[PDB]
């Protein structure tokens, strides 16, 4: 079912394109949210929809998103959106 994440992304990824690109392939796998440029030099994604076309978008900004960046460190939450279709549940760290 649908699954939201909210991912931060560090590197060079403003002022190349990064949001652009997000927009478009987020539209291609057919995910809704959206992108914003922070004070920190850095890029929020937030995305929902299907598990799998959620964990595409997450391997594409690891990978680097657009060729114009470089992406240095990425930090998506939660990291398993699994966790968030089962019935109220308490877990460990």
């Amino acid at each position: 079912s649908k699954v939201c994440i909210i991912a931060w992304v560090y590197g060079r990824v403003q002022g190349v394109g990064f949001r652009y690109t997000t927009q478009y392939e987020a539209k291609r796998l057919g995910l809704t949210g959206y992108a914003k440029n922070l004070d920190d030099g850095s890029v929020e994604v937030v995305a929902c929809g299907e598990e799998g076309q959620v964990e595409k978008l997450m391997q594409w900004l690891k990978s680097g998103g657009p060729r114009s960046a470089r992406v240095e460190r990425v930090l998506s939450e939660p990291h398993h959106p699994s966790g968030e279709l089962t019935d109220f549940r308490i877990r460990l760290e």
